[PDB]
């Protein structure tokens, strides 16, 4: 499928959740972009105005686009294939509870899954790949992508 055909790509973030702290959503995306970066030829920019290739939107049940978030639990997030428009945008559902670390739904670790799909990713059949569509909480601290992912995106970039 899709991939970026550009080396530099910009990200936006569209609005807040209100569960964290704005720096702490901040720092999460960044941290999960460079996941990527470390494993790509791909360099990411925040922007603060106009259009990103990957907008960063958190939203709750219907949100405009036919795929409607279920309130707290089952689907967290999802996001767009590269292309133009609202590809590589990711979305985060607003019902859950979003945090820096072990309690509700951890935005870091959401967000590297998220941005993989923003990249090209589908998902993975092993347990041990972030891109396995299964949220399991890992310590984030020292997180690292799986032998698969780095396969699955070295197959796409670099
Ligand atoms: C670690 O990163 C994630 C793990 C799971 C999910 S998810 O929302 O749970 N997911 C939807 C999805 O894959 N979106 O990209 C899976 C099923 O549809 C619902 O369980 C999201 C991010
Ligand atoms: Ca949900
Ligand atoms: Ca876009
Ligand atoms: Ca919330
Ligand atoms: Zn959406
Ligand atoms: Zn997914």
């Amino acid at each position: 499928g899709p991939v970026w055909r550009k080396h530099y790509i910009t990200y936006r973030i569209n609005n807040y959740t209100p569960d964290m702290n704005r720096e702490d959503v901040d720092y999460a995306i960044r941290k999960a972009f460079q996941v990527w970066s470390n494993v790509t030829p791909l360099k990411f920019s925040k922007i603060n105005t106009g259009m990103a290739d990957i907008l960063v939107v958190f939203a709750r049940g219907a949100h405009g686009d036919d795929h409607a978030f279920d309130g707290k639990g089952g689907i967290l997030a999802h996001a767009f294939g590269p292309g133009s428009g609202i590809g590589g945008d990711a979305h985060f559902d607003e019902d859950e509870f979003w945090t820096t670390h072990s309690g509700g739904t951890n935005l870091f670790l959401t967000a590297v899954h998220e941005i993989g799909h923003s990249l090209g990713l589908g998902h993975s059949s092993d347990p041990k790949a972030v891109m396995f569509p299964t949220y399991k909480y890992v310590d984030i601290n020292t997180f690292r992508l799986s032998a698969d992912d780095i396969r699955g995106i070295q197959s796409l970039y670099g």
